[PDB]
């Protein structure tokens, strides 16, 4: 009843769920679209056919094919991440987590996970959506997308290997939302998308798409915005890497067509397996199939798109992590070590610039070099990973989310900006990691509100301050509750920001101004010049 | 008789003048060179010919011909630098202090003075020798040597014109005070060569020049040194502006000859009213005549040769003042004045970074701005006006001192850094100038000692403890008096790199002086214009 929704393309059989000693309903792995499998592999998702009788939907779907990290086996830091289901790229399904009893017209927050655009699954533990869905009474879906080669292939030119199909099979769930919420009690014409890392990316991604902008209301970004510099090639680019991902597997090549037929006889693991072998260079926060800048789903450069004003003219609400770089430098710089306190050589400081900025020459390298170098103090071992940590980070993510945010911001309608630099009781990685990639998603989601989980008490209440400050910014453009202290709207001129953390709120300005004027400026003029 | 002396070029009579209730000799005015005047301007200093009869030595010379700044009428902060004394082609001429009695055999100074190799004299108040000589029991010697065109225009390939007489005019008097102050009771084998600014970067230069070497013991350099943006001039460079000058004086350019024939028939004046035209660019802290890299004085590159250690091997004492670049700003960019706190907007930062390094591209300029600018307070006047102050003293004379003296201390035999900045109390510039270019020399020259001109009791302990660093350095290569309980100023290495500030407070050693800034303009910034 509460339970059996008729949707447009066929009924769905929910199951009541608990949470905090109470209860609501969850719609888990509704198909949005055909299987993608077989000569479907790399193409553009089709809508998900009729079907008749009732889909079970009381059981989380398969997650979709990608590489599975297995650096740290057994530590639940990395494990957390990796997919906690039978992989399959039969993986095009949805989950809904609906308030009981059924809300009359209610907020939706359609979640879009990261990973790279390489990993990444709407199952798991950390986006279970029972807690936020329960406390903020929101409907809340979590969409899944196709990945690696599979989502991103792209040969620009041909429609059987378009690229960008993940980023449609996100839009694909985004029309099912706006197609079949109201049958759950959610209201279609306030929706909200969110997403951290390259899940906010793809949410920035929407803004700028025509062909996205009408499936929703307002955004949310974490950790990503749509110009980082891992988060896009150019067409020829994503066309090199497709021809280098069938060299490898001994593919012909003298045709679009031919490659692409051979990569689709092949198994999934044989294109994982190979996967990372594609990108132009040693580097660390570098991905190999993401999206293309293609003319169509992009229809123009990012750059001249923020610039114009051609994007989705609404309220925003994005923010980043203290230490966005960290998680990367452990996997991929020398020196570094999950169980030591990784002191850096000057050495490996040198190496780590290169790895984190593959793209610069000698000079730009040089110049990155001397920006984040203290003459009075250079071998300095732990100024030289904090350092690093910091190139990865400003670099990556929180310089280019800064250029965003000003260039939206001259055309948006609010934009709100958070600093998120809470340090975890819970340690589960070392301490000079800080405030770790992904670490702000258990506050979004509410863990720290299931006693089993042992966080603080000062931590379930900077969850409950998030996840109200999320949910009140998607039903109204403002995180505020209109009376009583505010989070400002960060303007042109001014520029405010908050922290978020379990002190009482703080206002500053122009976060990181003078790093990101240097990767913002200054870099790309240098290496434009030399 | 202590005041008449016999030279190897004829006698000299000097003069017994008073010093804080005692007294010294001092002989002033002494001929070292022929009068470089007529068909000789513009060519290689000859020996002074050996004169009949008793010079008369009692009193100062004529100031070489050069450009006179009067920015400021009436106003002794600018006026103290211009010639005191009628200014004449006919200009080559030494002075001389000796402590009474005459000593046997003793530590000699030698100072030469600065104002950017197109102005500077031997006679101004603040060189007056007697208080250190007095003090110390030093020989101390003043030279002097031609400035502007006079000195300094250079065309290479002429031995008319050929470049660097004002460095010969000064290997000249050396030469000199090698072949004569044993007669003053100097020792020639303990002569330390000093001085400011263009004087600081001719030390530097002689250190380097074969040519001059072997005619001092030791150097001190202030403010200045061979390798600064400002002090020299490619072959090239000197020509073009040698002929830009023909140029602006509608003379003949067909030939070298025919060019130098004409600036020769031209009055002083005439050079000197626009000798600031010959210039490549709107600039700050820039000179039209300066040391040309010619192949002679300067065998290589200063830069090659500063590599190889191809140089005087021995001790070297020297260092900044903290606000260097002041004086400059001033004088030359937007927003800056005398008469009021000088606060600079954002715009008139934009310009003064390009008036202050002028050789930049939009690339350069664009590194020098973001290495200077605090962007959450990119429109703090105070902020904006210190930083063009840095930039301008970082750029011209820190930065390249510093490479400098870590070049040098691979191959030297001891160096001794200095940072000084002490603001003195009685200073007639306002207090955003700071420790201003030029103000630790009443402090060397011993002004402090004497109670009419108003410094402190702490102003005169420090100026005795400078000039006795100085003197100590002079007589021995160690500025510290061995077996002395005093703070000592220890050597700079090339791994710990230390130094002191000197100011009316203890000594506090500290290290690597400004070497964030230095790291920019001595590494990145050239690696960078030098990209295309
Ligand atoms: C096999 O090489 C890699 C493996 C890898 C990663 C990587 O992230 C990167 O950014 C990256 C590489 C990575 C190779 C080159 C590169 O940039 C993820 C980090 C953490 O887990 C993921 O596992
Ligand atoms: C006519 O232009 C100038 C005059 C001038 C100076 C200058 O110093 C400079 O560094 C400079 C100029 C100067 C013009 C271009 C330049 O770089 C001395 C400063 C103070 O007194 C001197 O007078
Ligand atoms: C749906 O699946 C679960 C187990 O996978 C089962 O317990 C439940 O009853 C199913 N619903 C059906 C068969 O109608
Ligand atoms: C959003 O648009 C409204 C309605 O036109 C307008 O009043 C306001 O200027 C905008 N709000 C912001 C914060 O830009
Ligand atoms: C959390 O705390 C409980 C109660 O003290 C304890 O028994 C348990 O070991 C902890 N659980 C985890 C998963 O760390
Ligand atoms: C030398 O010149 C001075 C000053 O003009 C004069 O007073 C003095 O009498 C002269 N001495 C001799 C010996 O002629
Ligand atoms: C200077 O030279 C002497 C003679 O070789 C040597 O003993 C001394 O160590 C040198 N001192 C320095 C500081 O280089
Ligand atoms: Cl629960
Ligand atoms: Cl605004
Ligand atoms: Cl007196
Ligand atoms: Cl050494
Ligand atoms: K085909």
């Amino acid at each position: 009843s509460e339970l059996l929704v008729n949707t447009k393309s066929g009924k769905v059989m929910g199951t009541r769920v608990p949470v905090l000693s109470s209860h609501i309903s969850a719609f888990l792995g509704i198909p949005f679209a055909e299987p993608p499998v077989g000569n479907m592999r790399f193409r553009r998702p089709e809508p998900k056919k009729p079907w008749s009788g009732v889909w079970n939907a009381s059981t989380y779907p398969n997650n979709c094919q990608q590489y599975v990290d297995e650096q740290f086996p057994g530590f639940s830091g990395s494990e957390m991440w990796n997919p906690n289901r039978e992989m399959s790229e039969d993986c095009l399904y949805l989950n809904i987590w609906v308030p009981s009893p059924r809300p009359k017209s209610t907020t939706v927050m359609v979640w879009i996970y990261g990973g790279g655009f390489y990993s990444g699954s709407s199952t798991l533990d950390v986006y279970n959506g029972k807690y936020l869905a329960y406390t903020e009474e929101v409907v809340l879906v979590s969409l899944s997308y196709r990945v690696g080669a599979f989502g991103f292939l792209a040969l620009h030119g041909s429609q059987e290997a378009p690229g960008n199909v993940g980023l449609l099979d996100q839009r694909m769930a985004l029309q099912w939302v706006h197609d079949n919420i109201q049958f759950f009690g959610g209201d279609p014409k306030t929706v909200t998308i969110f997403g951290e890392s390259a899940g906010g990316a793809s949410v920035g991604m929407h803004i700028l798409s025509p062909g996205s902008r009408d499936l929703f209301r307002r955004a949310i970004l974490q950790s990503g915005s749509p110009n980082c510099p891992w988060a896009s090639v150019s067409v020829a680019e994503g066309r090199r890497r497709a021809v280098e991902l069938g060299r490898n597997l001994n593919c012909n090549l003298n045709s679009d067509e031919e490659l692409i037929h051979c990569l689709r006889e092949k198994k999934p693991q044989e294109l994982i397996d190979v996967e990372w072998n594609v990108l132009p260079f040693d580097s660390i926060f570098r991905f190999s199939f993401v999206p293309v800048i293609d003319g169509e789903f992009f229809p123009t450069s990012l750059e001249s798109m923020l610039n114009s004003g051609n994007f989705k003219k609404t309220q925003i609400l994005l923010g980043v992590n203290k230490d966005e770089g960290s998680f990367f430098l452990l996997y991929g710089a020398p020196g570094f070590s999950k169980d030591s306190e990784s002191k850096i050589s000057r050495e490996d400081f040198m190496s780590g610039v290169k790895l984190s900025v593959p793209h610069a020459n000698d000079l730009g390298l040089d110049a990155v070099t001397l920006q984040y170098t203290d003459w009075m103090d250079d071998n300095n071992g732990i100024k030289n990973r904090d350092g690093l940590d910091d190139i990865v980070g400003d670099h990556n993510v929180i310089c280019p989310l800064m250029h965003f945010v000003n260039k939206y911001t001259k055309f948006g309608n609010g934009t709100y900006l958070y600093f998120f630099n809470h340090r975890a009781s819970n340690l589960v990685w070392p301490e000079w990691m800080g405030v770790i990639h992904g670490y702000e998603i258990e506050f979004v989601f509410g863990l720290p509100l299931v006693k089993e989980l042992n966080y603080t008490a000062e931590e379930e209440a900077l969850s409950r301050r998030i996840m109200h400050y999320w949910a009140t910014f998607a039903k109204t453009g403002n995180p505020n509750e209109p009376h009583s202290s505010k989070w400002p709207l960060f303007t042109t001129k001014e520029q405010k920001f908050i922290d978020l953390n379990t002190e009482p709120m703080k206002v500053h300005q122009r976060l990181r101004v003078q790093m990101c004027v240097f990767w913002n400026q200054f870099l790309p003029k240098l290496l434009n010049a030399t």
